[PDB]
């Protein structure tokens, strides 16, 4: 896929909900489909054959599978045989092993626990791999915490750290790199201040979960001694 | 050692103090009894003594020793020998095979070097292992600094960076998390916001350095669109 | 050289502009002479023989070279032959290769792009290597961002991130530590902010790119419960 040609602005749609996706993808630059966290256990199964049901523009499109090792990621690797999609969004990426074993398809690591943290690089650098997302909440989840932010709304230093591994990761091997979703729906403050800086260090997409949340961060990611990096910097900016 | 399922209260007892084993013992939710910094040179051989002639619940009591390849940690060794302890803090680990060494104890490894920051990962995996700390005042102090915190009380950006490398090291291979020293003793507001933070990025213990700040501590472990880790935080709230 | 003994002002000069040779060596600790991105492309043979034909104290100047693998650092070696110069800067350092394959020269490492910090902790161990620099702006530029720095005049974490691992890789092989450039030069607040932070975090030098900036180096890196490292922190400042 042409993922890099596309806008910045991805949305996350439950495969359960077909009666959305157009409307999602009239909504977004790329349409995430979603047979993980956002559908429940029970619904899985439904969502698989809405999958096949009901196809988007698979130029436009990644689907979120289940996690490696699970029943789950069988079931929707069957599910996708019967599809055109070619790119796949792997939650809890813990290890190359993991995204080597869903070639031949292009593979978007979400990296969201702290063993996928310490091994970003390797995860980064594995063959399939097009692109690398960071998820805070299953990663406080998975450490046995219970917050990802601060009182002031700030992310948690190891959110922030982790975030910062992730785009490092994936640019040092030419991956895009997706920064996470911004839970808070209605404080679009928020949302602008993450997608702006966002969009400054380099970040390709934010992740958006709430079609409301696309503008915001298209918007964001346009502009408002010298050396040269900084004019560098400067005609980032015009384009 | 079941050192998870005691509570995260970690208190210092300095091993030639033998007089205050019994009260650290009653304060705390495990002591460490410690025959490197906090006992002089001089007073070393009388701490070692000491280990051997007053003994604490070896289910309850972590011994830290000295460091690896001093002629001190061969002591300890030898004094540890005829105790019933099972589980040693080392500190400035730097290395797996320093961890190694102190098979078949079990070994938390104190961080505190850059070399260890940057080994932390394989120091995590070492087969003893069984947890990871942070130390920021030995870190600051062989990098050739003078001081961990800033004008505001925050710790600066590499100790930040180093607590967030071992949290994730040690939680990326299921091993205790354990956070720094608040060397402030009357500081307890400070305190209160570092074991807080700490509690909800997923650290299992704060350790300290005075019996007053272990109420501080175990306070601040318990608690005051939605997807599912966002439950799970809610879950570990409840627990 | 014994750079280390050298002060930790040290200033890059363009190596196109041999009229300022001598003021840059009596201002500074360390003259970086740069034929990198300090001189034009079309200056840079002018640079190269100025850098034969007006010759400083090698024992307290480095050569900036270009970057690996580029025809420009091809032709900076063949000029260096004729040049009494030990120790180069290899900017955007992306490898151990990169510094080993300058050998038998001495060589500062300025990581300023995100393959260089993944593998900073293996460009830090290559044996030529005697010092590491980070370079905020080509980070952010080679990251596709477009500034390094929020409203407030801060680093970006992913730049704050970059910063602490070569920091820390630096320390954990024993190079030297060098921190990143101050381009507002007017802003003297801002430089005396970073400076006083660097040299409390154990930094040993402060690049600076223009000569009023080096006062104020020299005058940050001076200084204004008791653990062992604490007294450690006050001899330093002490020494
Ligand atoms: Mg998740
Ligand atoms: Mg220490
Ligand atoms: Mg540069």
């Amino acid at each position: 896929m042409n993922l890099r040609a596309a806008g910045p602005g991805w949305l996350f749609c439950p495969a359960d909900r077909p009666e959305r996706f157009a409307k999602a993808a009239a909504a977004a630059d790329v349409v995430i489909l979603d047979l993980e966290d956002g559908v429940a256990e029970a619904q899985k199964p439904a969502a698989r054959n809405a999958l096949r049901d009901t196809p988007l523009d698979p130029e436009r499109t990644v689907v979120r599978i289940n996690a490696g090792g699970t029943a789950d990621q069988a079931r929707d690797l069957e599910a996708l045989a019967g599809t055109a999609y070619t790119t796949v969004m792997l939650p809890k990426a813990e290890s190359a092993a993991q995204v080597i074993e869903l070639a031949p398809r292009d593979v978007i690591a979400l990296v969201e626990t702290a063993r996928g943290a310490v091994c970003a690089a390797e995860i980064a650098a594995a063959d399939p791999t097009v692109g690398m997302m960071w998820g805070a909440e299953d990663l406080i989840a998975t450490l046995g915490g219970s917050s990802s932010r601060r009182a002031d709304g700030a992310y948690r230093d190891v959110a922030r750290h982790v975030r910062s591994t992730i785009l490092l990761a994936a640019s040092a091997f030419g991956r895009l790199a997706l920064d996470a979703v911004h839970l808070d729906i209605l404080d679009v403050e928020g949302l602008q201040e993450e997608a702006r800086d966002a969009a400054a260090v380099g970040f390709d997409v934010t992740v958006c979960i709430h079609p409301s949340q696309i503008p915001v961060v298209r918007k964001a990611y346009r502009p408002s001694m010298v050396d040269s990096p900084v004019l560098t910097h400067a005609e980032t900016m015009l384009r």
